[PDB]
């Protein structure tokens, strides 16, 4: 019943994350000298320095807001890829199941914190 617990969980899971070789692609921006058209497909770039530098500053309220974060940069790489077998669309696809197995209790656990909160 720890409403704070997830941030520190949230940095552990980055940190998992960033040690991952499939998130190699996701750590940074894009540079438009390699990828010119990036901007043109993508609306709102998301990279995971991003993502830990918002939790870092104080900028998530929820792990909620960090999820949608991070879908982002999922979301973006099925956008931008040329195709399905792309090899750094393939990296997101196993790098997002990652995500989502380590995201769940997070996300639980704060949901179920607040509710014992607000009980
Ligand atoms: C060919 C293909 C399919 C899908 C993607 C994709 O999701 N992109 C574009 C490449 N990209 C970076 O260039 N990332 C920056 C750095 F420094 F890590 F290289 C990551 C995002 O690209």
């Amino acid at each position: 019943y720890d409403i704070q617990a997830w941030k520190k969980q949230c940095e552990e899971l980055l940190n998992l994350i960033f040690q991952c070789e499939d998130s190699e692609p996701f750590r940074q921006p894009v540079d438009l000298l390699e990828y010119p058209d990036y901007r043109d497909i993508i609306d709102t770039p998301m990279d995971f320095a991003t993502v830990r530098e918002t939790l870092e500053a104080g900028n998530y309220e929820s792990p909620m807001e960090l999820c949608k974060d991070v879908r982002l940069i999922f979301s973006n790489s099925k956008a931008y890829t040329p195709s399905k077998r792309s090899r750094i669309y393939s990296m997101s696809l196993r790098l997002s199941a990652f995500f989502e197995e380590h995201i769940s209790s997070v996300l639980s656990d704060y949901k179920s914190a607040l509710r014992f909160h607000k009980r």
